[PDB]
């Protein structure tokens, strides 16, 4: 299995209005766990497009798993996966842990949100960092070193705050490197 | 060329471009370290779409260093009040201060070019552009960019590494004329 071989995608919110944002995009990859979070306007088809254009500038995955939500199920993006050789699974009564994990981070993901209703949007991009740059039991590193290479060039200087400097931002990463898993 | 990814990035718009499904500049970021680039359509080279791409960019990792000429979009306050906040160094072009410089002043003129020669269809074929730049070969640095982000001995997530796994007759197209002046 590669890294950006199969995408779990979902949506969060609606959350408190910061900036004109209400909703999250999230993208985890199944390989690394890493995971990309897009704030919206709306859970639309055309949202997911510009989203999904962005993440699909570093590569082109194989399957993207959804729910049967409207934005993934609308024609004009089967469409649009169709047009790149991307194959949609969806979420049904009947075909096959990994969900529980992702409705896990969905649900801290949110808790996060909601309690800084006007700053999550700006807070967002430490968000995604915080949770791709924390320790899994499972994975035996974190989801951000199993997709830029293990022993590879850290862009980071200081592993015990990520180079966070204000208070926000670090009882954010605290909470986040508890409550995670 | 700086340390390592991240610590620097050379930042700036290209267009106006012929307005592609409501598109008209691309924000054009590249890494230092590493010549990966990251291309953002926009509505306009404004302040509020730069701190919005850049949001999405700076998920991954802060940069220590944004460097960019003195367009409006990045002399504004609120940019500013952006970068302090983020704890990033802006560091503009000025009479003063004007090696790399030529890669990136040359590759913007092939984006326009590849751009523009696409009028409707440039800003869907943006992710090909972006995609091929960052896994093409570079004489500089023995590299391509992706490898030197994502890892040299780091399992390529493309099938057939000549093709990209790229289908189309226009994007094989766009891959063909990126391979030849990079
Ligand atoms: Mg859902
Ligand atoms: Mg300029």
């Amino acid at each position: 299995q590669k890294p950006f071989d199969k995408f779990f995608m979902d949506y969060i919110g609606p959350l408190p209005p910061s900036q004109g944002y209400l909703y999250v995009l999230v993208v985890v990859d199944g390989m690394t766990g890493f995971t990309w979070l897009y704030p919206t306007k709306a859970p639309s088809t055309s949202a997911t497009v510009k989203s999904l254009n962005v993440l699909t500038s570093i590569a082109i995955p194989r399957v993207i798993h959804s729910d049967q939500g409207a934005a993934f199920t609308s024609s004009t993006f089967a469409e649009w996966a169709k047009e790149r050789g991307i194959h949609l699974e969806f979420s049904t009564p009947y075909h096959p842990k990994v969900e529980r994990k992702n409705s896990d981070m969905k649900r801290l993901l949110t808790k996060l949100l909601v309690g800084r209703p006007t700053k999550w949007y700006d807070l967002l991009p430490v968000v995604q960092l915080a949770m791709n740059n924390t320790y899994s039991p499972v994975l035996k590193y974190t989801p951000h070193q199993l997709l830029f290479g293990i022993d590879s060039n850290t862009p980071f200087a200081n592993q015990d705050t990520l180079d966070l400097t204000r208070e926000e931002e670090l009882s954010l990463l605290q909470e986040i490197r508890t409550s995670l898993y």
